[PDB]
């Protein structure tokens, strides 16, 4: 509808796959070569299905900090014959908050779904789950069962994928363009 939802939608149409795991359908954001993103709790095992594709998994990294936090982020490298574009100029170098954010989602259940989510705070600590995690974005919308993995994006930057929810807010972890350094 507005460059917040063209920029979304340009993430979507060529940087994100529909990831399975045995814990469900998942968004995944691929972000340079053969190397992407997902929720650690989609348990990420030695196979995981692509598009509906059986592939292998060459590496799978679940990211602490150096406080041996929980970050919520695992990089997988996949064994796919083919390169995402490298979009690791669009990602954040530090924490931070921002203005007019969209959460895009895409799966079986919820194909070419985007969501104004607004403002979004650096929150920090949260307790996702039971599991003490860090670099948490908060967001005030009401997402549900199905948006994990999804996309959150402003004009011109890749900020965070989607990790959880209370039922009123919307929990994002940080992407840091530290995490993607080859």
């Amino acid at each position: 509808m507005g460059p917040g939802f063209d920029f979304a939608q340009a993430i979507m149409k060529k940087n994100t796959v529909i990831a399975r795991t045995e814990k469900g359908e998942f968004t995944m954001l691929g972000v340079y070569d053969r190397v992407a993103v997902i929720p650690t709790h989609a348990s990420v095992g030695e196979i995981i299905y692509i598009n509906d594709v059986e592939t292998r998994v060459l590496d799978a990294c679940a990211l602490r900090d150096l406080t041996d936090t929980n970050l919520e982020i695992t990089i997988v490298k996949l064994d796919r014959n083919q390169k995402f574009r490298d979009i690791r100029h669009f990602l954040p170098r530090c924490e931070d908050d921002y203005n007019d954010a969209v959460l895009s989602v895409h799966t079986s259940k919820f194909p070419n779904m985007y969501i104004p989510v607004g403002q979004v705070t650096n929150y920090g600590f949260l307790n996702l789950g039971g599991t003490p995690t860090h670099r948490i974005l908060m967001y005030n919308f009401p997402t549900r069962a199905g948006q994990c993995g999804g996309v959150v994006t402003t004009t011109g930057k890749v900020i965070g994928i989607h990790v959880g929810g209370n039922g009123a807010q919307g929990f994002a972890a940080m992407l840091l363009h530290s995490y993607f350094t080859d």
